[PDB]
DNA sequence: GTCGG
DNA sequence: GCTGATGCGC
DNA sequence: CCGACCGCGCATCAGC
């Protein structure tokens, strides 16, 4: 209903994130679109908007500003300047930020060929990013998700039985098409307490062509590029990541990573209301000064629902 | 840029 | 070579 | 009015 004003604000937010490196007002301005997205009605005026969390003074004024003349001209400024812009487009590759692209823009590196033209100026992220600019910014139908699903679950219980994983994300959720991969790994061998243990299932990915290239590799996390096996259309390259977590903090990280993040943000708050504290990695009582003693055990998301006294929220029904 | 202490 | 900072993506 | 707004793992750089 209101596709022009998260638009603008989408637009503005990218601009304030690549081009003034004000990675808090990219948030603001995202906030803002999110909140205006799910707004039920078509905004008529700035200060209707305004009573919507997330939109203050500002945007209200631009809102004004778009609904009169359908445009911003703070925008077609930014869109008209070809410093701003090529800096805007250049970090649309993996491993190039606000920092990187301006560097390359001032020395007039702006363009995909131009990046081409000097691959001996970009790092190995980079490198890989550019390969992979147009597969990378397309959408995984759920239907291939499943079938990367599968490949992934076979080839970690090919290693070892007792490996854990799970694909979390709005996936997990039901997500009819996902933007990645992203997989939690645990295994009995790995505790908070006290070798290889990604690396095994990194290598198994690899020697059955799942993974194709490595952005980045160590002892617990892996980002890397997959791809389907395909005499037809050969599949997109995927961005996967993969994370191995200790056994004793692997449901609370799948709790996280699975989401929304909007769900994760009401059930820490009513958690508090309880006398309990959850993060990424433990739910922990609160003594009544508010020091969090020790983490609680957990064998399922279950557990952390119980302690909490909330019931069960299957993954799909949690949007919020 | 918006919010809350 | 070593340590700590930064860039980057999540 | 003023600081917070997540913060971490890895690659790479800056400074020594
Ligand atoms: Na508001
Ligand atoms: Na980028
Ligand atoms: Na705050």
């Amino acid at each position: 209903l209101n596709g022009g004003i998260t638009d603008m604000l989408t637009e503005l937010a990218n601009f304030e994130k690549n081009v003034s490196q004000a990675i808090h007002k990219y948030n603001a301005y995202r906030k803002a679109a999110s909140v205006i997205a799910k707004y039920p009605h078509k905004i008529k005026s700035g200060a209707e908007a305004k009573k919507l969390p997330g939109v203050g003074t500002k945007i209200a004024e631009k809102i004004d500003e778009f609904l009169a003349t359908g445009k911003l001209r703070k925008l077609e400024k930014i869109r008209q300047d070809d410093t701003s812009s090529s800096i805007n487009f250049l970090t649309r590759v993996s491993g190039i930020g606000p920092s990187a692209a301006r560097k390359f823009v001032d020395e007039g590196i702006k363009t995909l060929e131009d990046l081409r033209k000097n691959e001996d100026k970009l790092n190995h992220h980079q490198r890989i990013g550019l390969k992979y600019f147009g597969d990378f910014e397309k959408r995984i139908p759920r239907e291939e998700m499943l079938q990367m699903q599968d490949i992934v679950l076979n080839e970690v219980k090919k290693v070892d039985s007792e490996y854990i994983a799970t694909v979390c994300g709005s996936f997990r959720r039901g997500a009819e098409s996902s933007g990645d991969m992203d997989v939690l790994l645990t295994h009995p061998s790995f505790t908070s307490e006290s070798p290889k243990l990604l690396h095994q299932v990194v290598e198994q990915l690899q020697k059955v062509h799942f993974i194709t290239d490595t952005l980045s590799k160590g002892e617990t996390k892996f980002m890397g590029v997959c791809q389907l096996p395909s005499d037809e259309k050969e599949y997109p390259h995927r961005r996967i990541d993969i994370r191995l977590i200790p056994k004793d903090q692997y449901y609370c990280g799948v709790l996280y990573f699975t989401g929304s993040d909007i769900f994760n943000k009401n059930m820490r708050a009513h958690a508090l209301e309880k006398g309990f504290t959850i993060n990424e990695y433990t739910i922990r009582p609160l003594g009544v000064t508010g020091v969090a003693g020790e983490p609680l055990p957990v064998d399922s998301e279950k557990d952390i629902f119980d302690y909490i006294q909330w019931k069960y929220r299957e993954p799909k029904d949690r949007s919020e």
